[PDB]
């Protein structure tokens, strides 16, 4: 066994052009993972109360009370973009392909090493590292997706985005049915409102165990492990954005009058009256045909409540939103059309040579235009009779419920069987790749965290743990804690993710928005004198596509 | 941080600040990552008007709802997540040797948890700036339309292309088995009377 | 009804897929969205207008 | 050899449905066993006297005098339920199957590790653990069942019931013919009674030796060992209980009168006289036909002496009993129908995070009703002539032998060729699985400790020991004690136990008693904040079955 | 239909006969019968 | 009847043979009846009735 190598390293990005403009991309990420000995070799069930932030009668979105069960098992997640591509590869995909098809995924673990630490209390004292060539690693695969699903991208507990940089798996944990009640309360609401943690519904008690529910493999140095190839089932991902609203749909009016010279103030006037114009409207009252009035085939995107913090049996939780943009540049509602927010550190972006412990982030703002400016709407009478009068129109400015800050915009939900929509684009690096799908008879149209949802089948979770190394004293008839030999193990992980895409042709005359290196970018993509690396976020869908 | 001994009062604390926590949120304002804030893949069930008695050419009629539970035990909104009600007699339940003519019933309360406690929500400003201030948050208690009894919860419809759902379980005996389907080009996702 | 929304291009009314919903000549012409059509000479209307 | 892994871990419970409602269950329990160096590499012969508890002239059931011979060999027992199933699997069997057929059994040992301890007397001093890759383990198998049979369930010296928890074999030991005499004596019996340990009958001297009587295998890291598949021979186990006595057998009377309205006090009266009723009786005196008088086809269960502490050449010992229930709830004779008692600790139930050293137990009370209320019987005259008169009836209350506490119930044995019986149900976890069978021409109908007795063939005992690691000094011509290198070894054990059962159909209208999770159960089946685990006992046979 | 396998460690909520149920499922001295309502879906299932 | 197949599939077949009684229809003619309860829908409080 122990001489000899088990695998090879490959972090190469291969592009193989086929026929009829189809490429077959295969990203390989062979990272070297390090892992320490689990503190407890026992399963825990911990409750989290933070009933000291949820008392301030102002703080309700700060409810950090949940219930988790800790597993001695350390997980490994690679469901990220930053872990596959590098800023130089992404440019290729994004500037030249028009659609992406996620294909294969196969993981491989090799060159397992397990070393014991001997603490020679002598002066310093000093530490002596050795190899326990008979030691083991406990690799497991939930190939039959039996356990909950914990995408470790959400909380930037992924894998390093820099290959030449050794990374660390995430200690596994999952949810346990916790029951609670919590009523809102502003700074003024008198008395003590209501908030408690009864416990658990005996019905919804699922206590998982990896040892019990999955085949475990012990690998020694001489061993190796390989998942085989898993094929996904997923609709393709588009690398284009829609810039069309409801005012950029169909046959525009015919301009009876056109400018006769230049000037950004020479407007071509139609030359007809609003209450004598031909066409179709979705009104039976008026005779006014406007760009706002005219009947459009449908409605792009929707309009939903903002900051509609709902709640159920587990506690309050915000209402998701599938939005694009919806306003002039730096003229948006960051929360109305739901703009993601990403917080990582050192190992998933951010300047490697940083200090302190404060995450960095970005509020990714797509290019698609389905979003809204809830600050330019209104609900008026069926009488129309404009110029509309106060008592005949409910505007954004006009409070609802007597309180100021509130709107009808805030409480508004315009989602009709006529709502047109576009899924959430990739957010690279950081962002997630693929995400399991809800087991509900009825399922969400699209997920907010990932472009690819695998329905019928997804690749299983890779749980990586260290095997208990025992001393000459051990009484299973003693609580204590199986005092064990301070063991840790270092192993190399490799990945092959396969994507198949198509190439973009030009159809316009005007060049399309591409990705480049400015005098402002340069040093965002290169190490520095000390070796300070970092990966910035960059818009994915940057290329027009006609909606209709 | 984890407890080092037993007690239903020994809570394991995370050990990090809310405005310095790593992860993803669906907000571009804050830096606060909470169990209520964090971005979830979608939304389970929906939130619709209660006692939204609509009407058409035939006359007023209540608005159906596909709900589960949504609260502590004997801590529910019997009408918010729509809990069926069944009235039979002598020949379909009920004590055979009864007297008078008064139906017996039960309000079947499922086991699924997709339902809601519309008594623990709120709509606040895009400014967030909490601790939220009155004029900056519309709560359940706060009337809408000037009348007391009314809410925004009462008039609220949170059904997005992100709503996850589970069909209406069998209600035995009484309950129905199979039910024809509407002849409308567009059809209901699921029926409320039969699985 | 008359949920005049708006986005990056400007305000625009909210469509509706409606039928009827009332006694005859007893309707909400805008609640269930009743189309409105304006033509002239070449697509209806009295030719000799 | 030493690089490479030898086996895999699997603690999975597989259910494979066949045709005609037959399932084929295969429970796998791969536990990691630890084992230390035997103190003596020599066989011992130890005598146990506790002639200081058996002198108090009141204490006679406290006779702990026996004779055992200790073996440097450490045994391994897995003949338990708790070691196979988990509280979640048992529910499946017990709620949905109607009979169980024990099938296959095969043991496998892999990833052998042997480490030496170096005690570096320096300050603390300190301990340095190393690997003696040339060391050995002495595995042995009594495939020809040649040695005595010591089921290590009896004394909860089994294997851990929690897979993610490392366990320990039991030091092997067996009986040696010890001869004794001991006469009873109450607190008053005058003088010194009689009690002595003569020694041993030279006839009954069996001195076993594993080295002599069985093939021994030395396994080094690179090695592995596997028992092959052993098939058992055993009648099936029923997962049903009989609730029928002697009063719930046959054609009940015909009620000439029935209530005409509701009330738990409206009894339907037969309407005929006891000494003018038609039918059959087992009496030639009377004319009285009662529910107690009428002739029943036979007798369910029996009635035997309680606390019939017999004795022979080895010393006094209690009289077993095959009983069910026999009274109103919490209205039983815990000793009359023989209710088992189980004492375990930390590693076979009980709260993992306990303190002190005090076993926990439960008095398993079946569901079958064959047991008796020896407090509602009586022996009267052949004359009958009731209402029976004192001098004509021997009741429970009436002393026998002049002493109070005593009865005829206490000395009573009603076991006729008409006695109907049901075997001892599984007692999970704790309880035993299968138990060898006596080598007596005549054999017990059923065993009290295990539902499955294999007659013609049982799987053999697995004896696990550590090989003597010797130093540079050793004089076999010195008593001392082969001062050896402090060696211990850790090895992984795996088990595949096979059961084949049938599924239950409903035949009644009233639901049957099933297993569930109450608001009282919940936290009896889940770890806790610290990782406090434990396995409760739970009734097996909970489903009616018509006896006749 | 299909059969349920266990995947947890904790038993699942099943249907049974209590000391409170008994006479809800049996005729009576006069022949008073009746059928009670009972929850159908009583068994966990992981959504995600 | 419950008949277990392969790979954990059962094939249930419920049979309910009930004896039905039926009387003579009062009218052998089809009717068209209107239901007004315009005395509960006047109380200006009662609308769901």
């Amino acid at each position: 066994g122990v001489g000899i190598s088990t695998g090879t390293f490959n972090n190469q990005t291969e592009f193989k052009f086929l026929e009829n403009g189809w490429v077959e991309i295969t990203a390989n990420s062979s990272r070297l993972v390090h892992l320490n000995m689990p503190e407890s070799e026992n399963y825990k069930r911990v409750v989290v109360n933070n009933m000291d932030k949820t008392a301030v009668k102002g703080n309700m979105a700060l409810d950090d009370i949940h219930v988790e069960i800790v597993t001695p098992w350390s997980l490994v997640d690679a469901n990220a973009w930053g872990v596959w591509f590098n800023p130089g590869d992404w440019q290729l995909i994004v500037n030249t392909m028009s659609e992406l098809h996620l294909v294969s995924f196969e993981q491989e673990i090799f060159n397992v090493v397990l070393k014991t630490v001997s603490e020679s209390a002598t002066q310093p004292p000093t530490k002596v590292y050795n190899n326990d060539l008979t030691a083991s690693l406990m690799v497991a695969l939930d190939s039959n997706n039996t356990m909950p699903f914990t995408p470790a991208a959400m909380r930037s507990e992924t894998l390093g985005f820099y290959p030449w940089k050794p990374t660390i798996p995430t200690p596994w944990r999952y949810y346990f049915q916790w029951d609670r009640t919590l009523i809102p309360s502003h700074t003024g609401t008198s008395g003590t409102p209501t908030n408690v943690y009864h416990g658990t519904d005996p019905d919804d008690v699922q206590f998982y165990t990896i040892e019990n529910s999955v085949p475990v493999h012990l690998l020694r140095t001489g061993d190796e492990f390989a998942t085989g190839t898993f094929f996904f089932d997923c609709k393709p991902c588009r690398l284009t954005h829609t810039w069309q609203t409801n005012r950029a749909l169909g046959l525009p009016p015919f301009l009876n009058s056109l400018p006769q010279s230049e000037g950004a103030t020479n407007f071509g006037d139609i030359g007809v009256q609003q209450d004598k114009r031909r066409g179709v409207t979705q009104m039976g009252n008026t005779d006014y045909i406007t760009e706002a009035t005219i009947m459009r085939p449908a409605e792009v995107g929707y309009s939903a409540p903002y900051y509609s913090f709902e709640a159920s049996t587990q506690g309050p939780f915000k209402t998701p939103i599938a939005a694009g943009r919806g306003g002039a540049q730096t003229d948006e509602n960051q929360a109305a059309d739901g703009d993601p927010r990403y917080a990582f550190g050192r190992q998933h972006g951010q300047k490697t040579t940083t200090t302190g412990e404060t995450p960095e982030r970005f509020t990714y703002i797509a290019h698609q235009d389905t979003g809204r400016y809830p600050e330019g709407d209104w609900i008026q009478n069926i009488n129309f009779n404009l110029p509309v009068t106060n008592d005949n129109v409910l505007l954004p400015t006009d409070p609802i419920g007597g309180k100021t800050g509130i709107n009808y915009t805030n409480i508004f939900n315009t989602y009709g069987p006529l709502t047109a929509l576009n899924n959430v684009p990739p957010v690279y690096p950081n962002g997630q790749i693929w995400d399991k799908e809800f087991d509900t008879d009825l399922k969400p149209r699209l997920h907010i965290n990932a472009p690819f949802v695998c329905q019928n089948n997804c690749p299983g979770q890779l749980f990586v743990k260290v095997a208990p190394n025992l001393t000459n004293q051990y009484d299973p008839d003693a609580s204590a804690n199986m005092s064990r030999i301070v063991t840790y193990s270092d192993f190399w992980w490799k990945g092959k993710l396969v994507f198949k895409a198509k190439l973009r042709a030009s159809h316009t005359w005007n060049p399309i928005q591409q990705m480049s290196i400015n005098v402002d970018n340069q040093f965002n993509y290169v190490p520095n004198n000390i070796g300070a690396m970092k990966i910035v976020y960059e818009k994915s869908q940057l290329a027009p596509r006609k909606l209709y």
